[PDB]
DNA sequence: TTTTTTT
């Protein structure tokens, strides 16, 4: 009782577990030791033609005609219901020949890399032979990296955030901060943002400035589009916004950049949500400058600092007397060419899974450094600063209260030049006028129609000098 | 290319697009000072694996509402890659492999001037202006020429008839060998434009502390 | 849904309770293809859906937010 | 060309390299679409281009700078 | 803000 040979066919490719569905609606196919997907591409009659060496002989003839291919391709998406979720491990790095483990180290291929459903790769084979810590490739890659970022005293917490920043890109999780590498020209962050991309291939990725800028919303926006299932994305040349006409970055869409979801579509397609698996980096030689400046934009910021310059010996002279540097070397000629050549793809493999091993094996995540961060650092000083009265306030008041101080209805009453002065006494309230006006009326209380007061007691007017 | 009129710019631009063909591209002003992400920007998606790109007629920058050119759009299209999606199409990706020459009457003044824009600026000067017989005599006279010449009537039309399209070939194939053999790179010239004296003195007469000198 | 065909999911899914003699007509897409164009001209009136607000659907049935058990 | 299919072009002009049982079965055009349609099929794996930036490309040949040797 | 995407 032998019914319709296709229908054997099509049962049989289905048993192998080669092609899925999606729960955004595509399907992916298991060919050349890869989980391909396209929605342009026959990629369904693809593997029915390839795998047709794993058939009987007498099921290997039929595959030959085009037409009876699409028969056993259209019963196949017949049988297909029920959808499968796809890259869900963060501690798996794909290729285009297996899957990399970065847990312990060892290189899974064909079957055994299936069971992670790694819609994405690096694009390019990986070679065991170049995988080691002993070439010559190596000693010149730590000779440009030590170029780069010295190593020493000075120099010693800040090239551990540049390397933990960069060993994060090997993640499939979603990060909650953004990185800037801030520095002068000739500094070589375009030449270490060449060699993430030749290191990991097109997991990579590179889009406009709008992401910072317009609201994501309007309309299609493929740019939000591509970074879907990323894992690094790039954004270059910042505009300088001291200049007029310029236009601030909002702080709104940061925010937005660091949930695991991001609200955009795409042309031809309705699909709106996109897995926010990469990590932003964008290279600039000015602070940038936020238009509304809030608390929780502290949690979502981290810099990187470049201070060695590259100059040909005519420009010799005058490195070294600018300030922003501190350290002058002999530009490489040849350095670009080598870089596009992928001379360095594994020697900086390599270096990543080593730095990988070092912070991100218990838990990923970044410890804030407020310590350093000039433009919010006097909005950071008041908060240090003032201490708001309580009930422990209320004995000592009428200490207090013969300093100018007034208990009406148990409310400490402030004259507003005391407070003028005392922050005038430092702070330059010409240069910040606006500043302190908009955190004013942010924060302003009205005890009546005349009197203004403020809910903080300075701790200089309790403790005795 | 910084010249007066009847210079030889048109006639050198035709002559590079006679010799290499289809590698010849001519875009328009939008690139210079429109942003690039204002939706769909087709003139710089042609610009995909082309060999060299040509922009002419900068307006003068004294006109009420002119826009002057942004530095940081000359430092993003020295770039590997280009960010611009064309009409129709998904793609955001463009590969530069092309010499950007641009042609103007009057000097280019820039917003922004910082060491990043010193780097890639690069000036020539054209010296040389061909005169009707009739208005030849009020050119002796100008310090803007050091030699006046006869124009041609029938120039236009073998160049246009590719007359010349393989000697010149062979002498750029020639000052290729003579120039770019060893390691090919293009440098700036900061002296040529003026806005910059300022900035290139400014470190010249100052210097910074010393160990030796605190 | 708008873009996969259900239709014919259905039906070759639901082969196994037509009788014998029917079973092994649906194995061809054709003939698939031609009871879809079938039922969807054999469909006239509308229904309304979700008209129950107090229930919570899942996949292995519909659980009842007044009384507390799971229908499946 | 994106979108015109110059595989039956080619296909069309490589026919007299190929045998003479085969040359004449490929003057019908749906035996060239079939033939085009299993070309597509085999057609796995993406090539980079554009690699070397020291040859000139023309219409019959590429010139090479280093040595003004002309290939064709 | 009319084009763009939509057809
Ligand atoms: N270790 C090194 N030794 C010598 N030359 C180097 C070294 N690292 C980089 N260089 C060269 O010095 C230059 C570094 O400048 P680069 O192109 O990185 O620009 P940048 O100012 O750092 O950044 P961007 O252009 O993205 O703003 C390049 O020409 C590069 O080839
Ligand atoms: N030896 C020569 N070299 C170049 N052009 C010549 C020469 N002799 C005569 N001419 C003529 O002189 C003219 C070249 O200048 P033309 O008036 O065309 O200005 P242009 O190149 O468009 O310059 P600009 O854009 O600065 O105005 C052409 O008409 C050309 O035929």
């Amino acid at each position: 009782l032998d019914g319709n040979k296709l229908f054997n066919i099509a049962q049989r490719i289905l048993d192998t577990n080669s092609v899925l569905l999606t729960e955004r609606g595509d399907h992916i196919v298991w060919i050349n030791n890869s989980w391909k997907f396209n929605s342009e591409e026959p990629l369904i009659t693809k593997l029915i033609l390839s795998i047709r060496h794993q058939l009987p002989k007498e099921y290997s003839s039929e595959l030959l005609c085009p037409r009876k291919r699409k028969t056993v391709e259209a019963n196949i998406r017949d049988m297909l219901v029920d959808s499968v979720e796809t890259d869900t491990y963060p501690d798996k790095l794909p290729f285009k020949n297996g899957v990399l483990d970065l847990v312990d180290g060892m290189f899974y291929s064909g079957d055994d890399a299936k069971k992670y459903t790694c819609t994405v790769s690096t694009g390019f084979k990986f070679d065991d032979t170049k995988f080691v810590e002993d070439s010559p490739e190596m000693e010149e890659l730590m000779n440009i990296i030590n170029d780069i970022q010295p190593l020493t005293d000075e120099n010693k917490k800040n090239r551990e955030l540049y390397e933990k920043t960069l060993s994060s890109c090997l993640c499939g999780a979603t990060k909650g901060c953004l990185t800037f590498f801030f520095g002068e020209t000739a500094t070589g962050k375009s030449t270490t943002k060449r060699l993430l991309k030749s290191a990991i291939g097109d997991l990579f990725v590179e889009t406009g400035q709008t992401i910072l800028t317009d609201v994501l919303d309007k309309g299609p926006n493929p740019f939000i589009a591509n970074m879907h299932l990323k894992r690094s994305v790039f954004c270059s040349e910042l505009p300088d916004f001291a200049c007029s006409g310029s236009k601030k970055i909002r702080s709104d869409n940061i925010k937005k950049l660091t949930e695991p979801c991001v609200i955009g579509r795409p042309c031809f397609s309705n699909k709106i949500n996109n897995r926010n698996h990469a990590t932003i980096i964008i290279d600039t030689n000015y602070k940038p400058v936020f238009d509304r400046i809030d608390n929780a934009l502290m949690r979502r910021i981290a810099v990187v600092r470049f201070r060695t310059h590259f100059s040909q010996p005519s420009g010799r002279e005058a490195a070294e007397n600018n300030d922003a540097y501190d350290k002058v070397k002999l530009l490489d000629e040849g350095l670009d060419g080598k870089i596009q050549n992928n001379r360095y793809r594994f020697a900086f493999l390599y270096l990543l899974v080593k730095w990988y091993k070092k912070y991100h094996i218990p838990i990923m995540k970044l410890y804030p450094t407020p310590e350093e961060i000039p433009d919010f650092a006097f909005y950071l000083k008041i908060g240090t600063l003032l201490v708001s009265s309580s009930v422990k306030h209320i004995p000592l008041m009428t200490d207090l209260s013969k300093k100018g101080y007034i208990l009406y209805d148990n409310v400490v009453t402030l004259p507003l030049t005391t407070f003028q002065q005392k922050i005038s006494k430092y702070f330059n309230s010409r240069l910040f006028g606006h500043d302190i006006e908009s955190f004013i009326n942010r924060h302003k209380k009205f005890a009546n129609v005349s009197d203004e007061y403020l809910q903080y007691i300075f701790i200089e007017d309790i403790s005795s000098p």
